[PDB]
């Protein structure tokens, strides 16, 4: 078996699955979404059984689509929204419950307390995080908390935890292997980034027994072999993991300290490669693993833009203002105003570089002139606008100047948009030959493990360089603009009404 | 080890697999629909790949959604709509062009030349069936004639025919294994009902090398395994095949002569079993195969009517006056008119027992204050109706009486409508607990052939029965009625087209 290598990219509102050649070629793909679970208000939840069914789904519609045999896969990539949390039963295989996702904020009072108790310095030190609900380690808390004899079960060896790329790997050996990778571990505040390592200090205070960790693995080796009934009578080797934005990072072949990108999906997240050192101030900003190959570790510089496509996604359910996402784009290409309307979509509180859980959603700069359509181009610019926030804020953390910022994710499909984000960033701005370099990405990885390809070198000459966009607007336009929003975000910080 | 047999039913519209156990309770199904093709006016076409990317797209759904595992599949059964044709090289595997779908009207000219010449009464004697586009045999003329190359294919061998049950199978077992089976066969219009074989006068007459045939055997025994690599990772035996009208008969259990049953889809058609005899005249309707098994074969009486359900698909997607097709019967309840507004959906031509090609859709009897409501509701009503006119010409030609009508399809759910079925009709009409009594029987079909049921009366036993449904509805309302549509449909077939 050797001639294809299949990626899969668990989502946070679709699963997808792609089958790639030796030329890094889609020769077929499939992509499904699954079931959203919105409790109470600031939760967020997924069935990780039905997690589960969309990714067997995708793998059957690749293979379907492109008419290529499973003995004929080298390897296959996984690729996973992180942080999001799941806990079950080892030998029943069942979740506790349902599976919390990274958007949730249902596990905030647990992460207030780290802070009050005073363990931030330690938790960034240790992990390069900032103490917030956002990661998995505080959801496992909620979760040992909240269900029933769950704790007593997990002081037994009874209970597993995992974030996604665990939960499937170990759903394809059919519970033969609890692994994750560097990146995946690095976002669950419980691991240790520098000794690389589960850290026991953060484990204790949150009273998580060890024996619900996963081991922890390189970014590219081979973890196992799918059980042949999960896999159509094929044995294929699992050899890629990685969060899908630090996949990302290596589908856009960032190899070099310096570069950097920036992936449009239902959030915006902007990652830099710093190299074998994480040596820099990082600074209202997250230090995270990009991967870990060739027996080193590579350290990224991140800045999280938690609400990008689901504003999108809000025009369309909440206001009912639009009648599906791709209609927005049309919409904000006839806004006749002045661009002086100002949204800023933290509808789970501001993130990189404010990181300011108390702010919500906010609109300025309202006028009986404002149309429809304003309001939807100031919707779709609120992600250009804080992308310069996190590029400005990363500029001062290293020094290193950005003369180039690669792009990719659905949401870069939108002409309009790439070319206003290069005009408010004031640097070139390229967007990928195919959209879903994140797919790629785990594609790569796997590849190398099982040596569908030689090594970086090959990849690299495997590129292609996609559509550019140069700055074109005025020294004044930009200035404003980019002031109305600070001014925007300032007065969205000053309104803090707790009931 | 087994328990489960799965039933692939490969529909005009879309595709579906149902996996079932020992109690033929569903333990899991997957539905997909695939693209329609009108490249003129009154043509209808599928590409034959797609349906098949539909129909592996529902064999994994069904196991997903199930959690069963291929390797538990004691059997398969395959039902298809039944007219449809494909022509594909059997080297290469790939189809010479588009199938011709039984909609579809673009071989009319074909079958227009053949009743001219007189073929009419020697076509029936041996086939059962009328001189129309509607079956396999003039699709297979149009083929050969509008693709370049395919006359010289298939005189040298070359190429295969075959209507969708053939396809699959051909698919499921990588080009081992090209077959078809007896109602299918009974359809194409190129199969002697009597005899029992491809007719040698109707192909030499129509210029189809036999060598594009297959081998024609009964509706329920193994006919071959899958290719691991084509089924989900294994091998399991394909054992049942048969029309989808057919199955549906056999679902509903419609095993002995005088069973009738009505089935509610794309069309709507009515079955009636006859026995291992024709032994009857069946002036206006069509006389098939239902099914061959235990070394027997027992023949039936079929009205149909074309459009049914997809006359609700064209208020949504041609009119556009709803938003979805399950809104036809919120609006159908509606209605404040007094039933005399008509509507006699003859899209592409009458149907049975009508068989008028020339006749188009009409309305009737509009005023200015018909409503949308009550349009919706004449174009649902249109189905019960001629239903009614096949059944009355079903006793005319039988002599048999029919005080119970089983139904089942998709456009069974609407209640009202159902209601509306038996005050007509004035009789009993039984709606099936499963309405998917189609995927049903071809899963009987499967299990019977490898033994996971015993015997037909094994089945008999696991009968559940559905909501019954009575007249109630006077006899003068009923009368009044039945005859404004009589008179519709009249005024109908005096504007010929062409």
């Amino acid at each position: 078996e050797k001639n294809y290598v299949m990626a899969i990219d668990q989502g946070t509102t679709s699963s997808r699955a792609i089958i790639f050649d030796r030329n890094g070629k889609k020769i077929g793909s499939s992509q499904k979404e699954f079931p959203q679970y919105f409790p109470k208000s600031g939760w967020v939840e997924h069935n990780a059984n039905e997690i589960w069914n969309s990714v067997q789904s995708v793998i059957a519609g690749a293979f379907i689509e492109s008419g290529i045999r499973p003995e004929a896969i080298a390897g296959i990539g996984i690729t996973n929204q992180r942080e999001t949390t799941v806990v079950w039963d080892k030998t029943t295989g069942q979740p506790i419950a349902n599976a919390i996702v990274w958007q949730s904020r249902q596990s905030s009072p647990i992460a207030d307390q780290l802070k009050v108790d005073g363990h931030t310095e330690m938790i960034h030190e240790k992990t390069g995080l900032v103490i917030d609900a956002y990661f998995s380690a505080t959801k496992v808390r909620w979760l040992l908390d909240n269900i029933e004899g769950a704790q007593e079960k997990a002081d037994n060896g009874e209970l597993l935890f995992g974030t996604i790329d665990s939960w499937l790997v170990w759903k394809l050996t059919d519970g033969q292997v609890h692994v994750t990778d560097y990146s995946n571990a690095s976002r669950t505040m419980l691991y240790n980034i520098h000794k690389l390592e589960w850290d026991q200090e953060i484990l204790d205070l949150l009273n998580i027994p060890s024996s619900m960790l996963p081991e922890v693995k390189s970014n590219s080796e081979v973890y196992g072999h799918t059980r042949s009934y999960r896999f159509y009578g094929s044995e294929v080797p699992i050899a890629g993991m990685a969060g899908d934005q630090q996949a990302a990072l290596f589908g856009q072949m960032a190899f070099e300290k310096g570069m950097i990108k920036n992936t449009y999906g239902t959030g915006a997240f902007i990652v830099m490669n710093t190299g074998e050192e994480p040596q820099l101030s990082d600074n209202d900003l997250l230090t995270t693993i990009g991967y870990g190959i060739n027996g080193k570790v590579y350290y990224a510089l991140e800045g999280s833009i938690f609400v990008a496509g689901s504003a999108i996604q809000w025009l369309r359910d909440g206001l009912r203002m639009i009648e599906t996402s791709p209609q927005s784009e049309e919409l904000a290409a006839k806004a006749k105003g002045d661009n002086e309307v100002y949204v800023v979509p933290a509808f789970t509180g501001l993130g990189a570089p404010y990181w300011d859980s108390e702010a919500r959603g906010a609109v300025f700069g309202l006028t009986r002139g404002t149309t429809k359509e304003d309001f939807v181009r100031a919707t779709l610019q609120a992600v250009a606008y804080q992308s310069k926030d996190v590029i400005d804020t990363m500029k001062k953390d290293s020094g290193i100047d950005i003369p180039l910022l690669k792009v990719d994710g659905g949401a870069a499909k939108n002409d309009l948009l790439m070319q206003f984000q290069a005009d408010i960033l004031d640097i070139d701005v390229q967007r990928a030959a195919n959209l879903e370099t994140t797919a790629l990405g785990a594609a790569y990885l796997a590849g190398l493990a099982v040596g569908f390809w030689k090594d970086l070198d090959e990849l690299k000459s495997m590129a292609e360089e996609g559509q550019m966009f140069t700055p074109e607007m005025p020294a004044e336009e930009r200035d404003n603009l980019y002031e109305g929003w600070k001014q925007a975000v300032a007065a969205t910080q000053t309104f803090k009404f707790k009931a």
